[PDB]
């Protein structure tokens, strides 16, 4: 039994995720794809409304054709991601600044969250609906490793609501000036996330899994920084990033971020 | 042991094959992609192919067809691949002696009746029979689900593992039938395709066992008889669905036919330059 307000912060971010989640990417178009790291090796397929089904599968080694499309793909979520947090009474409450710092921190963390929901851990394929993003001693990788792991637990679309919530309202933040306000929002979401285990999973399965679920978060903070250096140093050889990625990497906060800027401002 | 006329005779054709023959299929560009109407979904199941691109790299696209508007996704590309064939079937035949002293209407008379002949006699030095697939180089074409006269024509063709030469000369006898529609000088081209028949039977002879190939002609011969019926069954089967869909290129609707030289302007003025 929740409270009241627990049970109304866990529907306000439920809507939240509906309203914002595309999960087929049936409005993801005009996209980038190869014209006719090594762990993290895809093969994409791109399925049709007729049932056609095209296929690529990337050459070997010789890699930097799929990174077009994958910030094309990438930055269509995270266009997500920033409707999903306007949404939020709890965020757009926040000041301006806040706002463009808390989701330049947690770009990658939200994307990732949504990607494991759609993640197949049987056939290793991200089924984004119209597309799908196959794999070609490998759970290495920390960003497959996290997916797994996290896919293992077998988690509720409350459950996987509530990490975004978490990830987002990351005081510690670079940038944050509202330190002290984003920790007592981080609070209340891990508080309602452990109340919800409770009340739901009495199963010994689940024995633990606030706790799981609190080290995945800090294991994907330290995934975000790595992930964020090995794309920095493929942007510096060969320019991949969209415009909308270029501010979150960080290559007058608003005045560095006038796309993250305009459509925090945009009607959600 | 050929006479010097046949043996110039099948150095010509080789040399009219070599210079028009793209087997590698490096100047095929710009082609379109994969982005009574009953009686088209027939052939399109029997020859249902899956495309296979190739990269620089060695990237594969494959696009797989859509299982049973259903097949009308490879029409598009199949009018660029039969367009950009049946172009160097012309040049074949305009570096050909015999042909250029032909009347340019007896020129497109025999190309457009010989157009899907001395096509398909291309495609199948392309095709693979164990695999299945015409290995076009960077494309490559596999069919799915021998009952379909135009793939039973292949496989029993390809059997047969003729030279180049005996290829070339069969391009010949099909180019030069003096009983295609429209083809005025009748006297003239039934001598000459007999003169090409013998050439081929005389080949044959010459240059293999007598036993073995003691038939080889005749079988060859029954082969562009059979596939002179295909011409004329594919040709209906695409006027359907061309009717319905258009498909075709414009130098197909001259093919297809949709005062000789004036409704073949596009035949017409590749046969001039
Ligand atoms: C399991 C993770 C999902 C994805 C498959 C569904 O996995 C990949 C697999 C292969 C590849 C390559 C090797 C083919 C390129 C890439 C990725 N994944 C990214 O490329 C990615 N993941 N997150 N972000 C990201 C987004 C962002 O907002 C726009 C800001 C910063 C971001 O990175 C710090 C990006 C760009
Ligand atoms: C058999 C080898 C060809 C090709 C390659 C594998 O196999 C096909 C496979 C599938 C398909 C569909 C049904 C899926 C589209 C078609 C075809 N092949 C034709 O459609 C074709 N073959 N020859 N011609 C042709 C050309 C011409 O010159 C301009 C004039 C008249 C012609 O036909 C009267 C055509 C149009």
């Amino acid at each position: 039994g929740l409270t009241e307000e627990q049970r109304m912060m866990i529907r306000e971010l439920m809507d939240a995720q509906m309203k914002t989640f595309d999960t087929t990417f049936s409005h993801f178009k005009n996209f980038r794809l190869p014209g006719v790291l090594c762990s993290l090796k895809v093969s994409l397929q791109l399925r049709g409304e007729d049932g056609s089904v095209w296929n690529y599968k990337p050459p070997a080694d010789s890699i930097f054709s799929l990174l077009p499309h994958m910030a094309d793909m990438s930055t269509y979520m995270f266009k997500g991601i920033i409707s999903f947090a306007k949404v939020i009474s709890y965020f757009r409450d926040l000041p301006i600044e806040d706002q463009i710092s808390l989701l330049k921190g947690a770009a990658f963390e939200l994307c990732q969250l949504r990607f494991n929901t759609v993640f197949n851990a049987e056939t290793g394929t991200w089924e984004c609906g119209r597309l799908s993003y196959c794999l070609e001693q490998l759970l290495l990788e920390p960003m497959l490793k996290f997916h797994y792991m996290l896919k293992k637990l077998q988690l509720h679309e409350e459950e996987y609501v509530l990490m975004q919530a978490i990830s987002l309202f990351s005081p510690d933040r670079p940038g944050v000036l509202q330190h002290r306000v984003v920790d007592q929002l981080q609070e209340q979401f891990a508080i309602t996330l452990k109340s919800y285990i409770e009340c739901n999973r009495p199963q010994p399965a689940h024995r633990f899994l606030f706790l799981k679920i609190m080290a995945m978060l800090t294991e994907l903070r330290s995934i975000n920084a790595q992930h964020t250096q090995r794309l920095l140093r493929i942007q510096d050889i060969h320019p991949f990033a969209t415009p909308l990625m270029q501010e979150l990497f960080g290559i007058s906060l608003t005045e560095r971020h006038k796309i993250l800027h305009r459509l925090l401002q945009e009607g959600s």
